[PDB]
């Protein structure tokens, strides 16, 4: 029998027992303990909720595509099988997130173990197959009538892409719009994202979104280049560039904000401070450390938010660093906000460059006296990318619609076909820096290291350069 | 009299001095209930059904608050109680002037039906202004409440629609500030707008609307140039080019819906039809007619949305034509939309120029097998100008900011400080065309027509052109 | 083909072309000028919200509810044809209602024609039957399947119930009895009409509180009872019912039957009143009606709307002049004045025959107090309002047949000391509110004299006020 | 200066400096790891969240409240000292709290030390001891205008009351303040406000009561020789309502028949733990986690994530505790047998609830069974529902007044309101779950169950016929 679950953003949905045996499981229920904004509750006291519920709701709405288009167009022959293979899939692909989310593959796994290539998207197909193996899903798959050799092919691919012509062996080239409803990999254009908007505004205190039910209602499959794509109708264009809007603007005030990124900048230094000494236990008994967990999905199956309680009660003295850490995030004694500011025309900033930047400010020599003198290790340095989803691209250029005098013939836009007040670039890059002294004159020192820094490497001047180093700004003419 | 409490479904329960009740509970303060928004709007969005009464007091609360807002936090700005109501009051009674279905009066009949006269609701809203106060004995219950009747009647004239050197006689250069909160000739950045996006997306089911709550609690007087202004928290920087962002969003999708404009002007063609039969009683005993009832504040009063359905309703011959055309409202027969073009780059359409764009279309000599040929008088050609609400200029250059370190010193912060992802151009137009032969051949022709047109004129391709005209869009090589 | 509309209470909600075309006719759009809840609009300003658009919803929800109950079970043999005819009842349930509606049939008509009995139900069938015959309805039903005969009388069973046991239904067989409990529940009032007006008016008010349909909606069933079949709900929504009802007489009590909102429905209708002579409505072959009798012409009653308010109001016949003054003295809020509010204690219960008499017996009242003025039953008003669960004196929840989750094809039913003792032990209550037409402060007081002793004389309960008001009065009564 | 953060309920809320200093501690950020519904997070996934925010929310409504009667009514004296008071005893009235909330203080310490009288109100004040001491706060409070010694002492007392005119933290001129954020008299303050809006919110459930409208109603009269807060006397009805809803919130999700079972499975899992999980206090001394109340540097540290550490335990010793919370992760819940209500005069007692299991179990079903069970197998759930006042009608307890006289306060009778109100404002009940969840266990103990039920004249569960349809035929009163 179907259960009923009361989601507050969603309403009262509908699960299939299939996708309640997946739910009901230690590797499932761990989404429970992990927050979807991570360090983002620590300035955004609505945001407490988890990936848990955020998956739910994914799950959910990918069933609710799937079930739209079949009812419109049964010409596509959109089984039972395939809807529930789209669920699960939409359900999952959030397995793969660690302690604090974002935080764990963006900031503490580059750091912890650099060689290593790692995406939550890799754990959720890791620990999905551990699911489906620890507990006995596969005959229950079954049951209601999947083919798990295929069907756990056709679900992994959508989290993940090709495993690798038609790359997916999963289904084939007639099914292909299959793949653009969880985790579209063309455009971006999923209900993930419809979930999250809905999900984080409602808990943000934010009264933005994206109508995902009108597009939903507009969504069409057509053929394009010899494969059947989702298209979306021509009159929801300008609601697709709302969607990334919305996106960016969601980023810029709560994902991003400058506080909660640094709140999880001092839980990444606290981790990497515990990570020899804590011991997560992983299959046969045997002992794993935070950044290694993510090799043994038993271990990782309890690696949570519940890390930062465990390192913050802890009394051994090993742990004393990395607790005093964390011990100042409750005070809120956090790393100081010195500024934010771009790089000018086409300079961009490469991942490996990140490690010499508090170096470059420390070295900047401002013309001003100065009680103190900061040092590299003084200086945090945020490098944040901004896009529209597809680095420099417009995935606006990627979408196909159709018009209502011909819903069989797929077209393409052009940004010029539908407004002038739109975007120009489509990707950007945000530099805040923050200081680890947090006294009245070392925070004095580092807003002149910072705006000379600006200064010599011709970025952008800060908002508040002016009242912060008055001083420094009027050497550079182009400022004033 | 007291003070009276109001719900208010987007503001919650509001304080009305009883000053405010008075101006309230008058005749010409109650017409507004009688006159929508959105006008045809809501015969397309069946949600928006609202009417101007309850946005006037939604903008006079917001108003309220503001300057209550800027009192408690710099009580150097002196700001009186006085002061505080006629801002109130300038919000209350800043939509008095609108006339039936709103924008569409204004904006289409009035040009159309009294070309030599210019007018708009803003100079309407205080010569009701006028009426209202000298037809209800209003000027002593302002004294009795402190106000000053001889200056006060003129700053709130002045907050609503400009002067009538510092160019203000209702308060000096020292409270210029106050004349940023109804109605901000300087950037629009006020209090109408926070009440009409929140207020038009809870009736129009679409989620989004500026945070002006958390505005208001960052907004600060500074000097600026010698005036004290409002200026805004830097951080709030992006949140006003969303609020811009938002506004266009709203005027795109349902301020000028293609099918709410089209309803406006078969509303606006009856109204024509009907301008010389229907009567108003004003002044005096005094007979004028829609178009001249302008003219007379007492026959205005009784000019409200009523006129549509004395129209519908009638049984007079001579109103046959114009009740013909309401008739074909009902029955959803109505003039079709052909399609959507812009001008290429820096083209721009004058007002004048707006008659001959229908005998243009009707010129264009598409190399196609037409059937039947269409003429000027079957072409209705709209042109809508959008912008942030200043033309070609960015409302933002506009803005003063102050940032934390020194909330007294106001900057400026330019769009190339903020992001590369914003806009940019500032204004566009679109033209949109219908026809009012509605048969499927006369259809037909008027989309070759209308693509050939915008060839001829090296305006954008249509969305749908290839499709609609398959055999005008390969002569455009820009188009491919 | 199919009509998406955007319902701020629904969101993107589809409609069936047949549905369109019954939409798109005079007899239906009329409902866009009536407002759903008449003079509350004047004490609740977000209540702008007309018949038309809680009309679709009430449409939306029958099909919801047929088509969820059609998936879960195929075996009832639900056609299309099933659930067009009932999205049409939903559609035209309300196509009866006149000018601010439950005025119009709850105080007007009985007033102006006591000979005649009317409801807005009858007026629906009637209303419907002329949408249908003018419009040429019947072939576009047969194009879509429906069958005229037997379908037109199943669309006015379900608005009006049976037109003259065991079934007394004509429209449909016994074994599809459960389709008469969606649009109008004679059996016990739940049905989709309370559910989308709970939520509609809830948004427009400024009230929280609705009920969640939707959940009820996934817990329906289907199930034999007495050899019907009927919908049944599961056991554990059976608190969420009685919490339906609750939710019913809350805002019966703070809105429908607002005490303001009241007499300003009351002063309309003596204004329609004595413009009834006087105003004339054309109707079928050019035949003259009045607002009382245009009732008895369906082309009449189709341009009888609020519009009727505003032709009286802008009136310049003399003869008209009363009526006018009524209504002006609205706009100035120069209203009736509330008095006060009392019950009946214990078995007593008044009659509506009873209505005429009571303001004779308030002015019959000798209070001993000392009086500056003697006041008239004229003079007075006295409302009577019957306060109930929908079903007189009757329980609901006794009506409604249920199952469990260990026997769903089993029906049971549930008494309500099966639910809480904190439930009512009465279901039905009379509240008795008066006002006086003489607004000047001596004779108020002297109205709360009689209002109070009335009260006494009659052992009615003890008005709230009662001390304050009267406080020579309650003394002599002991129980108070 | 003041800080601004952005509360999804209230929006934008200013904080004054003093409040900030106070969050900003280990002893009120451990509110940040403690669910507001406990277990029902686990019915509810909306109900992520935590008793920090519903703490600030309640800190700011008490503000609000406290500043619109000074803005009204000038009179009564109020000053920023009195404002920011209340503000504090809002914001630290839920400090208190222990794993998943109620759960801690209503199931798991009466059973763990039953010879212990423990609340989180009582632990509130507490961790307002410790937060003030440990962190340096009077200093801070002196510099903001207040005097520690009486404004302390005011907060403590408007938490948990009294510790003639019977508190010494403000006098008689003053009482109005102390029916602000804990309101002893009748129950309607700031608390439930921030609750119905904020678990409404998360849950999914679009009910609520206004208490902006109410704000802009209330005033202060003399009431016997006592300054009062009284409401108009219009908003009687929505007072009403605003019990209905908190009985209806208790009914749909803090009593939920399965929230409160899986607070029964954690509560026992805990009992298994609590020898053996060491929790350090004050001087390096260990605690368990039933005697981290002694000490609040142990108890600031106890939070949910016990849940966890017990659920992540290898250790042997904790295998049974470990062992209950795995079967809650694979939904392996002791199962729901059914409701039911005790009749007319009868009221079940605390001491009693030991042997109710025993009862059912003792109970003789005449029906063929496959399989007998043992009071071991039964849970009896007993759940009293009130209006906040056992039998008593709170709204007999509340002061209102009329806009003709607004200095005069008055009472209102449930007979001046309306006929259609409940005649009994509180009642108990009965949930029996089985901890055999095969089918024919479940069969026979729905078999006990009805039988049970008939036995004591309790009253017919409403699916009784259908579960037990040989028994309900025996008991004449059912049919
Ligand atoms: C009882 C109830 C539950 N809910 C929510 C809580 C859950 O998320 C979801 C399902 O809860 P329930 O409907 O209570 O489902 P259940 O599994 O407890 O009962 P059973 O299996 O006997 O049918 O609905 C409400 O929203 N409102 C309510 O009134
Ligand atoms: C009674 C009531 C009114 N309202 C709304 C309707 C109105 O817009 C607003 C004020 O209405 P009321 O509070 O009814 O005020 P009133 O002027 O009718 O009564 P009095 O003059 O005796 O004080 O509040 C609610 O939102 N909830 C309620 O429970
Ligand atoms: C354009 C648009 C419309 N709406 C609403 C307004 C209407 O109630 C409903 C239908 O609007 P449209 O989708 O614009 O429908 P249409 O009939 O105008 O277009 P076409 O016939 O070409 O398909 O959608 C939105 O909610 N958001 C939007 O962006
Ligand atoms: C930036 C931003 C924050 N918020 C929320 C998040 C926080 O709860 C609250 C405070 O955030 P901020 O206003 O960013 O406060 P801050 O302390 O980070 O900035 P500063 O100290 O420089 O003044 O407002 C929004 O709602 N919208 C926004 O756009
Ligand atoms: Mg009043």
């Amino acid at each position: 029998t179907m259960k009923v679950i009361n989601d507050p953003i969603h309403g009262h949905i509908e699960l299939h027992p299939l996708l309640v045996r997946i739910i009901d499981t230690p590797q499932f229920q761990r989404l429970r303990y992990i927050k979807q904004l991570g360090g983002g509750y620590y300035v955004f006291p609505g945001a407490s909720h988890n990936r848990f519920e955020h998956s739910l709701g994914v799950g959910y709405l990918a069933g609710c595509l799937v079930h739209a288009l079949g009812e419109k167009q049964p010409e596509l022959q959109i089984s039972e099988r395939d809807v529930l293979c789209v669920q699960i899939a939409g359900l999952c692909r959030n397995l793969g997130h660690g302690p604090f989310s974002h935080m764990f593959d963006g900031r503490f796994i580059p750091l912890a173990r650099p060689e290593v290539k790692w995406t939550h998207e890799q754990g959720s197909v890791m620990m999905f197959e551990h699911l489906i193996n620890s507990n006995g899903i596969k005959p229950v798959m079954e049951q209601y009538g999947l083919i798990p050799e295929e069907d756990i092919c056709f679900i992994k691919e959508q989290i993940v892409g090709p495993l690798e012509l038609w790359p997916y062996k999963g289904r084939p080239e007639n099914k292909s719009f299959l793949y653009e409803i969880v985790s579209n990999k063309r455009n971006g254009i999923d209900v993930d994202k419809w979930d999250y908007f809905a999900r984080d505004c409602h808990h943000l205190g934010i009264q933005n979104n994206f109508d995902y039910k009108r597009f939903i209602k507009f969504a069409r499959v057509c053929e394009v280049d010899n494969e059947l794509r989702i298209c979306a109708r021509d009159k929801e264009v300008g609601n697709l560039y709302d969607m990334f809007h919305t996106r960016n603007s969601l980023h810029r005030r709560a994902y991003q904000h400058k506080v909660g990124n640094i709140i999880d900048t001092m839980i990444t230094d606290a981790f990497l401070k515990a990570d020899d000494y804590i011991e997560i236990t992983g299959a046969g008994g045997k002992k794993y450390r935070i950044s290694t967990a993510i090799d043994d999905m038993e271990a990782y199956t309890k690696l949570t938010d519940n890390i930062f309680l465990e390192i913050l009660y802890s009394t051994d003295p090993k742990l004393k660093d990395a607790r005093e850490i964390l011990k100042q995030i409750e005070y809120r004694n956090l790393f100081k906000y010195v500024g934010e500011t771009q790089p000018t025309g086409q300079i961009k900033i490469k991942r490996e460059d990140y490690e010499s930047l508090p170096k470059e400010v420390a070295s900047a020599k401002p013309k001003v006296l100065l009680d103190v003198k900061l040092k590299a290790e003084d200086f945090i340095v945020d490098v944040i990318n901004m896009d529209y989803g597809m680095q420099e691209k417009n995935p606006i250029d990627h979408v196909s619609f159709y018009c209502k005098t011909a819903p069989n013939r797929a077209i393409r836009i052009t940004k010029n076909q539908v407004s002038q007040l739109l975007p120009e670039k489509f990707a950007e890059q945000l530099i805040r820096v923050y200081c680890k002294k947090v006294d009245r004159k070392s925070l004095y020192a580092a807003r002149q290291y910072f705006v000379q820094w600006c200064a010599d490497r011709n970025f952008t001047k800060p908002q508040d350069g002016d009242v912060i180093a008055p001083l420094i700004t009027p050497q550079k003419k182009e400022w004033n």
